[PDB]
């Protein structure tokens, strides 16, 4: 089945283009099912993924169109309120409709999210914050049922700042009657993404970005044109495919505001990066300088870079550390940097990465869409030439990495 | 040595007034050191670690008189800008001292913290914060020296959002040349009152209590009277033993807003809370409903509660789980409670405590300042009497917890 | 595409004979490579890894028949000392062949394991032990070459007492020259039996079994008939069945000094078992009492039944805890379990279970060959039907599950 | 108060006569207890942990003696099986009379440890034992109580292989009616040592130093002469000492039996040693090759040496990984190291050493036995002086360490 070849490359040069996020698009095109009208989302990514929660919203009886990065929902006639087992097993972030439909209609039924490649991941908080709301939730046969007779607006507090949940109940208090605040919230960039989209809709959603996120009830929301932000974790993937190739690339069409920690630690690897006003450029270091991350809710070092930054250390000049907060399992790829002469060693949530001279091609298979990205870079440095597998993983949230990756001088090809 | 004896207790009922805060005045007295005149700083509690900072003060050339919550320091004649070891020995928050001084000589020497009794606690990060203004590092057996032709306002990311880096880099870039942007900066309430302090004494510093700080250095900062917020830890502290003694207690003098956290788990444990501008009354549930908590950065559930939480879990109607993020042994207190017949199971970072029915007085140790006062709260609900040594830990950050305890209906005496 | 579809059953009743054991056959097949001449193996388990590591002893020139549960290797004229990437990429076991063909030919070239579904799994310590012996060591391309003129017996000490290492090391040493010392040997049965096994076939290997085993090298090993240990896991796995079902199971043609740990903790859970010279009858309680298990190296609990004990964790009358400590990301069921209804949360290596009144059918996938199995365990239980995916994983490692639970009393198909 | 002050040293040279083990002391002196007569120890170290026990047995009503290095203890009118708060509190070694006790007199009533300075410990799988032995446990105030009509053999599992709990449950069942059988009983050397001078008192333990340990009880036990075995963890002490400072120890009065680990680990880090019947030399090498260790259950690496190799680690060439298994919080030295100029960042039970090129004279203080000397290690190669204190936790359990050290070439002084 399908590879991606990656061949030992010349240093990454020119300019990239980076698409629409991923992580915002997902839950504010769950969010169109909130108005009762039509809503045109700009710079939506061609993924794989767009294309799942689209025919979800299908299913649930949204008319949705897609052209050349515009999609368009018209949510005035939903019919129906169940999410089933395939859709969410084939791609978790459809649980993000469970806050619009219960918002839309007072009752919802969405099959559980399983098993993840990352980790085990619970929505518990999900529910937390749908009860605090005036659900009742309960569980049928592998299905998560949440009715009420009207949501009312409450306080409630996330023992962490999930992201995803932060989402779903920012949604459903959107309608409540009265105001929600949601302490300890995510400030993720895709957050205020959804927020922002929220209000162009009719909403009042205020602290969008902050710790605390106030949600003020209406009772009817209207389809709205949003412009989705930047794709963050793509664009930080071309910057750390900069530092590793010695390479200067100017990443295009980027918020500097979002890729803070991403920027500070690859200055700290020794990158000379300049940061303008809807592009960054990143010119490599001769001798990468060893750092240590730590995953954190952001603004904190995203888990979405963890892998690509730790293959970055696998050649630095000495010792870097790679702990992960945020997720529990999410080191599959060691064993994979490893087979291409990495020195990686894990213990608990941290892995001690001793830099080699360089690594050597192999075949490798992706574990997750991050990891295979990683995959990619360590094949732009790695001796020789490098096959990775189960190529799926890539495809559904990168758009057209070898295109870019080409246009930028890399060597790399998608066989079938 | 003297010993904390506390019986069985009537449910504790009425008011206490509370504090002010130990973790705002520390930095906040370090801060009156920028200033070439005199600062006056209210509502300052009469502990033991107040006089210790003050004396180091003392040391380097400030003059200081505390009476009556009033403590005022005129650092217009400074002389010497070393921390000697038996001084950051006696209380590692002496090591805020480092930022003022290095922004008023453009050098300072201060003995390195050793072990803690919660954990390893490198200071790293300050280090880094002040490297990133323009400071030369270097090690003298056990004294850190950061010297500077002169500091210079500089982007800095911290690797965790740590309180003490937040409010040392906050105080050295008050008067260094330029803007100074702190990322991923600590978002709690003391950090909010260093920073007011500050601009009470001419500096600039604006995010404060956002994940981001900017500081635009100043040439001078003039003495400023300073009112300290009020005590959260002690505050919660107080609420928790409403809750765990079936209680009914006004806490008085408090910011409900610096509370968040504790108040939801309190309510989602069963008490019901009444938050008012000034104060907050709290009513202990008939039977406690079993919470998980999860230690984390502000506005998360805060460690300085943890072990007081913990002990309230110890007689829940069933599970619950305690994990701490933030620091890596503070568990040192679970062999404490399990003598009182607790049933704590700890692995890594987790402690798994199954309620019990009631708890059994014994002889027990303070191993820290917050397990100290969690012992007392164990103690007023345990059958028969608990007699607690080591009493110099509670006794350093809480202003008379005996009396508070005992206006409140409680039997507990501090024996010589 | 293949699922297994299982109902809640009647309590499992009747006999089950146990199939020899996966794990012992593994290697035992490998050390065939080592004797030039024939050699028979009995109570082989019909199981695809068995035709995989069969296929790899083929690829290197050892004639192979496999018929009714017998195995014949004749290792006279191997030809070629490399293991390719698509085997070792199918079955990691077949790793085990690199000792026997150092020994045989003092060279080999094996592809070096990548990601395995329950961890990062290195092979540093099988390393260690031919560099002991006098192999060096380099890595082509993903390939793992060792070469020696000639084996030397050394003392060598494995930091964790691993089952692989001490295979491949103690087969490495059965030819080499003078005498091999095993520090901190894997103590578990399968070794022992690998022991037995060289032993027929002339070699002179003491310890087995203990904490250090002595090889004593020959210069030539002969074919030999062999009868494979029962399957240790396959038994345990019918054991906690019964457990689970409130049945009554004899399990036939086991060894109960293997079983120990399991039958300890299944007494402790309010099974009543009797064990027999070939035979061991489990009697499942009416209440399950929850219990712990820490998973370590034999004789101490093992791994490869903990997803099985906790599923039967799931409906226990209490708060159970499962630590992990043998593999790093050993909880990928955790989510599957979580859909049918259970109360597990995990942090770092333990798992938290709150037992439920009872498991709800739904849609699953087998994560890894004993969760798989898990999975059957608790759609037995589960009310309504469970469909389990991704059943290769069971499929490998267990034979007919389907039959020998159907002559149980179950309700199971295999549906292709 | 006391401090020990060493001073950067002299390569140590010369031979070290080891002490009588503290660890096999301790218990084999509750084991004393068992016996209607009088017992003789030899070889017994003139320690204040050993003082301490000895007063525990006077105090429950035995004849004690003690002079150069002969105890002995005249059991046979023993009057109380209480063990008292102060004598649990000074030494938790204590516990070790719970099983005499309850084996002599079928009732004890011990405190129950409370905090350790190396983690939460508690003594579950002791109580475990005793129950399965059938008496009956509760809890009293912080006293844990034993009591049955009489102690009957039987087959119990230790989650965890337990020294303590191998070690207390060993005595109980020596006096039992029937078999008892320890399934994943410690192997240490001391239960080896232990079970010997029970054999010699006229008991009937076999498999003593392997998995599994069989009991079968007998009527009354007789006072025996005995031999201790040597100090393994002293002995491995002064071999650090060696590899840290580039000298040449012979160390005699020990059982390279015992050392196997540590002799293993030294050799890895470039050590070349010489092992002889009754003594080891160490010469260490010019430039330490950095290493890892992973703490075991014997034969593993021994959790008592961790802190001295993390101090040996500290000066090698690159960087080594310690990874703590057994105890939780073993760690605390960490910080104290860090003040001698190592570069060690922990996260979990792991700690990552980078190797400096010299350690620099501290004021450090001591935070247990193991590390305590681990500091007085670091002392003698770190440039200039260091001073340690909180010195009772190393004179509690290393025989004259100043004088062995002095005897070797180094320079050390106790100072009160
Ligand atoms: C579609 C989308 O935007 N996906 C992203 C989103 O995932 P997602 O929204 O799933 O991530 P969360 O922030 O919710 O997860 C963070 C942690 O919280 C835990 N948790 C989460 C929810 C809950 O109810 N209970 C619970 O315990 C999770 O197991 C995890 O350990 O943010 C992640 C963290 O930056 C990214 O890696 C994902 O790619
Ligand atoms: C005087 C004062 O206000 N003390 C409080 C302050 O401590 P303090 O300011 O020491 O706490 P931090 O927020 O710095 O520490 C949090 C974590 O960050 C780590 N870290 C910190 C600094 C650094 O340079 N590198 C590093 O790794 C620490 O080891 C710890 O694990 O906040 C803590 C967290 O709410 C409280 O428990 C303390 O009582
Ligand atoms: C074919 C076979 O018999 N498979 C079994 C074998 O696996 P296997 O022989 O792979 O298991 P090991 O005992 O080697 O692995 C135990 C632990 O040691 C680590 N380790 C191992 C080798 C090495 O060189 N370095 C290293 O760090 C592994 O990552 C793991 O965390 O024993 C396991 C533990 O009972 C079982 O779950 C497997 O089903
Ligand atoms: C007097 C003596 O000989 N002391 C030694 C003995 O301690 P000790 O006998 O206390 O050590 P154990 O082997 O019992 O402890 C090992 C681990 O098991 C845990 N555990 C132990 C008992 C129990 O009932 N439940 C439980 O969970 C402990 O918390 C610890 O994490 O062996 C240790 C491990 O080599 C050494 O460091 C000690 O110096």
């Amino acid at each position: 089945m399908a590879k991606i070849i990656v061949k030992k490359s010349n240093p990454l040069k020119g300019s990239v283009k980076i698409d629409g996020a991923k992580n915002a698009v997902l839950p504010i095109i769950a969010a169109t099912l909130l108005a009762n009208g039509k809503s045109t989302l700009n710079g939506v990514p061609n993924l794989r993924d767009v294309h799942v929660i689209s025919d979800l919203l299908r299913h649930v009886g949204a008319e949705v169109e897609y052209k050349e990065n515009t999609l368009t929902v018209d949510a005035s006639n939903i019919k129906t309120c169940e999410a089933p087992y395939e859709l969410v097993r084939k791609m978790r972030a459809s649980f993000l409709v469970m806050g619009p439909l219960l918002a839309r209609f007072n009752s919802t039924k969405i099959s559980m999210p399983g098993g993840s490649a990352i980790g085990t991941r619970p929505i518990d908080l999900h529910l937390k914050g749908f009860k605090a709301l005036g659900a009742k939730i309960e569980m049928d046969h592998g299905f998560v049922e949440a009715a009420t007779e009207k949501l009312v607006g409450n306080k409630l507090y996330l023992d962490f700042p999930s992201v995803g949940a932060t989402e779903n109940i920012m949604m459903a208090a959107s309608l409540a009657e009265g105001t929600t605040i949601i302490e300890n919230a995510a400030e993720e960039p895709e957050i205020v993404d959804l927020a922002n989209f929220l209000n162009e809709m009719g909403a009042d959603v205020k602290g969008a970005g902050t710790n605390t996120i106030k949600i003020k009830g209406v009772k009817e929301l209207k389809g709205a044109e949003h412009n989705v932000i930047p794709d963050r974790i793509e664009a930080a993937t071309y910057m750390v495919a900069a530092a590793m190739t010695k390479g200067d690339i100017t990443v295009e069409n980027v918020l500097m505001e979002h890729l803070k920690p991403v920027v500070a630690k690859l200055r700290e690897a020794g990158c000379e990066i300049t940061e303008m006003d809807n592009s960054v450029r990143v010119v490599g270091p001769k001798v990468l300088k060893p750092i240590d991350i730590k995953t954190l809710p952001h603004p904190g070092f995203p888990t979405d870079v963890q892998a690509q930054f730790m293959a970055m250390l696998t050649v630095a000049n000495g010792t870097g550390v790679v702990i992960e907060t945020v997720f529990e399992n999410r080191f599959m790829h060691v064993a994979e940097f490893n087979r291409m002469g990495a020195n990686i060693k894990i213990d608990g949530r941290s892995a001690v990465v001793n830099g080699v001279d360089e690594l050597h091609g192999a075949a490798v298979n992706a574990t997750d869409l991050r990891a295979g990205a990683a995959l990619i870079l360590c094949g732009l440095i790695a001796e020789g030439e490098t096959q990775i597998g189960e190529i799926y993983h890539i495809q559904r949230g990168y758009v057209d990495i070898d295109k870019k990756i080409t246009a930028l001088g890399g060597q790399i090809e998608i066989v079938e």
